[PDB]
């Protein structure tokens, strides 16, 4: 029925050597019996630790970002670096970066294209803000976003890409997002891929939900056709992240 | 006289485990016999490796940037996350940050204020573009920048500040900045500290030169009354860096 689920933990701009250890021991000791890809996206600074600490065979490490070329860009970290370092997963185009870091669709397509081409598994993020949503621009918005990334990939390139649909509109505006709402957004994406690339890609594609996921609503979300996992913010710094993996079958 | 110099290595967004290892080794084995403070600004990802390896008593680790607080900033690293990790030195306001990352005078200033609170040791960056110099906007430009830093500072805080003047008008414009030219700009900044904060601070202040330096030209520059060391780009990856330290005369 569904492709391999992913359980993605987005640690953001948080952490501490002591706290992150604790969790790592917890994750490690978790028992997972089903086919699931677990991913821990940590700050660049903590990659080393998580890298040589995560014992769990169901878990890989991710970078929350990068640039495509090494060079003169003080403060930044590129793919070549990451690649040498031993990280083959990366999250790009997250709403937080889109919002405060200059990240345009044109910029996200380039990062993505760069990453894939250099070998990386990518969790390319997309989603519409409350503004776009209320003004009836959800379909124009997501299709544009996913169109832009597509414009750079070849059909074969899809094997390296995952999509995380973020309900920006419902991310800290005081709104809720129902599973029927998630589903529609996912369904859009699925559709477009199916229609513009091939049903063969579409059926293999993973579309993650990047909204507000906790231990309770994890399953009700997963229970929906086009929800192939999650990209978790808050509950990923917490033990309930384990519940989140369990909820993916 | 002059205060304690700083020979600082901004590796920017570059390196592999190998090369960094070798470089560091050379650094580890270099007998620096004078009073200088050597600094190593590596990428976030290499902070770990550098931390573990840099044995030299005269060397200190530094990060190329950060944001003030922790939280929802996908892809970003915060003053707390660095502190925890052991990093107490920071380069803030770098030219390439100002140009391609929308870090304004206010941003830079804020970060600066932040890091100083957190008990960091900051090397804050200022400089005019070629456009600006060309139109004789040097003084307005360089002073506006330093002024923005000062507004947020307490007289005491100055003890943690290190000023780095980057002749951006010289960087990759087919321009050569002469010791004479450097000194004028360093002398200007000193003028402003001395006026504004007090002669005592001015006299203690360490104003670095962040233009294109190397084994040859380093000598001459440091000779200038108001240049208290260097913020090196390219050669900070090479064995010339050694030479540059020793140009600290």
């Amino acid at each position: 029925s569904k492709p391999q689920p992913i359980a993605a933990a987005n640690w953001k701009c948080n952490g501490s050597q002591q706290s992150l250890s604790e969790l790592i021991d917890l994750f490690n000791s978790t028992s997972i019996n089903h086919d699931v890809q677990c991913v821990v996206a940590s700050t660049f600074v903590h990659l080393a630790m998580t890298k040589e600490r995560l014992s769990h065979p169901k878990f890989v490490i991710a970078a929350q970002n990068a640039i495509a070329k090494s060079g003169a860009f003080t403060g930044e970290v590129s793919l070549p670096i990451l690649k040498d370092f031993g990280v083959n997963w990366i999250v790009l185009g997250h709403s937080e970066r889109r919002a405060y870091y200059g990240e345009t669709n044109e910029i996200v397509a380039d990062k993505v294209a760069a990453a894939v081409a250099s070998g990386f598994m990518v969790i390319a993020c997309i989603g519409e803000t409350l503004q776009e949503r209320e003004s009836g621009r959800t379909a124009v918005v997501v299709l544009t976003q996913i169109a832009a990334i597509a414009k750079k990939l070849k059909k074969a390139d899809w094997a390296k890409v995952v999509i995380a649909y973020e309900p920006v509109w419902a991310i800290g505006t005081g709104k809720v997002a129902t599973p029927q709402q998630a589903q529609e957004a996912h369904a859009l994406i699925r559709s477009w891929v199916s229609s513009k690339i091939g049903a063969d890609v579409r059926g293999e594609l993973r579309i993650l939900y990047g909204g507000s996921v906790n231990g309770k609503n994890a399953r009700t979300l997963y229970q929906q056709r086009d929800v192939n996992g999650f990209l978790v913010g808050g509950a990923s710094l917490k033990p309930e992240f384990v519940d989140i993996i369990k909820a993916t079958q």
